[PDB]
């Protein structure tokens, strides 16, 4: 599909003597997957600012990052003054809530409802955190969304962000079936999925003991995908974290139920997919 | 209180050339605290047999011990034939459910109801697993119960088990307020609480980040014992595991709610108290 045409801006590599840690703005953070991947790659983080509403996700971040995260409330409360007073950013990330962007809803409300239009909030903060002309600072940005969108919606998003959406499927690097569009200007945006041997490709490596995988991988019949003691059992939450690439026992931070952990892990990013995406940032920024 | 009088049987120490791994019968296992403590002390376990009813506790054991546990169902299904066919045991452990043994109930049903009389099931399996006369094999046993019992109940239990109940309070070695009676014939049954520096004595060492302990320790006002972001918050389950001496994120094994994790962790043993109790077994049995 060639509807628009624009070259991706490739920044020159900075040497090690002018190497600086990253300043990261994370708009729709949720479960703090971005800072988790950044800490796993061994990258020094000078400032991480997450604008999260949901208190369970804020609790996930406060437990798993120990007060490193600077919290904002709603993204509508962020102005241009808040962007220009919190220093210039080096990495902007986010994925808008796809309640009305997904075409799996028969009665979907579209891009221009209060769940979808938050994307434009992103664009506004994309417009504020972007450096002006004449500044050769390497500025990188990343937007995530689902594959189940309309043609006009994806076309308008691609025109607004001015980048080619690469499609990445979790089955090439992890044990999940979800294809996601990624807008951004990272180097090697469409390079193939370098599967890490430490990543759990099959489903059975993500299971616990005493459980047999019925399928080869899981999706995002009135049965259950795991047999347990010759009985079909629901897929566990820690096993869901191992499928989604998270560390073991990650989203157990408060007194939330099983349904809350499902709602948090469903909306979260895939750790291996991000690790692939954030990989070339290591040569552009600080290392630890 | 000197109502009965009997000397504790002290077994001779076996040297290292005749040293064998342990065979453990665990009647009212629940959360597998005994085998956890045994693996933490570095003791080779040849056979561990847990007779547990509740499927959540069986799931805890299957996750945290990887099929090492031989499961029986109800303790009433165990006969003398099952004891004599599963080899002679070296350590028998258990704590009966104190639904009717506790005097915190105003309408308590007593020792001789189906929650209390399961203790006698223990005694029956204590009678079957005990070696006959002439056998100098070191056989050890341990029964646990709450402090809130009647005088006649504790007297009858002490007469039936023929041992002096030592009282151990969790506050001397951990951050919990519970005193428990321990019947048994382990060496150093009433030696004082050797507090380990690796054990978390204070409550604040068991908390996560961003939470301030209101009290010095927790119990087993319409307020909450932990402030979180200048707001009173319920004590977390993983923090409850850190209080009770369990490893971090221990009882997160299936899709159980907060109330199920409370019901499992409440009935469970205190890991440091057991570690103290199981400590002298290291010189009588195998080491790893
Ligand atoms: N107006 C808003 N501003 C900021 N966050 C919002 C928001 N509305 C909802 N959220 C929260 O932000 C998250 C966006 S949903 C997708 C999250 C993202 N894919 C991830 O990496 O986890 C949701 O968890 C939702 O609870
Ligand atoms: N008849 C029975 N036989 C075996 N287990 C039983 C039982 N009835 C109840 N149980 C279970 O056995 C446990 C006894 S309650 C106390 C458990 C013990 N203090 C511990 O170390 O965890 C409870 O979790 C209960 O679910």
């Amino acid at each position: 599909h060639d509807q628009e045409f624009d070259p991706p801006k490739v920044y020159p590599p900075v040497p090690a003597e002018k190497r600086k840690p990253i300043r990261v703005l994370s708009l729709f953070d949720g479960i703090a997957t971005g800072l988790l991947v950044l800490k796993d790659l061994g990258i020094q983080v000078d400032r991480y600012i997450a604008s999260e509403v949901c208190e369970d996700s804020i609790t996930v971040g406060m437990v798993r990052h120990q007060g490193k995260i600077m919290y904002v409330g709603d993204v509508r409360s962020v102005t241009q003054k808040h962007i220009q007073e919190w220093g210039p950013f080096d990495l902007v990330i986010g994925g808008s809530p796809c309640n009305d962007l997904s075409i799996v809803n028969p009665a979907r409300k579209g891009l221009y409802e209060g769940t979808g239009r938050l994307f434009f909030e992103f664009y506004r903060l994309l417009h504020d955190a972007r450096p002006k002309e004449g500044d050769d600072r390497p500025f990188f940005w990343l937007f995530e969304n689902v594959v189940a969108m309309g043609v006009s919606d994806k076309r308008d998003i691609s025109r607004f962000l001015e980048s080619n959406p690469v499609m990445i499927d979790a089955k090439e690097v992890s044990a999940a079936h979800r294809a996601r569009y990624f807008w951004g200007n990272l180097p090697g945006m469409n390079r193939p999925l370098a599967s890490t041997v430490n990543d759990k490709l099959e489903l059975q490596e993500c299971l616990e003991h005493g459980r047999i995988a019925k399928f080869s991988k899981v999706r995002t019949d009135q049965h259950f995908p795991v047999f347990m003691n010759e009985k079909e059992d629901i897929l566990w939450c820690t096993e869901m974290e191992r499928v989604f690439g998270f560390p073991v026992h990650y989203t157990d931070v408060s007194n939330m139920s099983r349904l809350a952990r499902q709602r948090l892990l469903g909306r979260s990013w895939s750790v291996p997919v991000i690790r692939h995406l954030f990989a070339p940032l290591k040569e552009y920024f600080a290392c630890v």
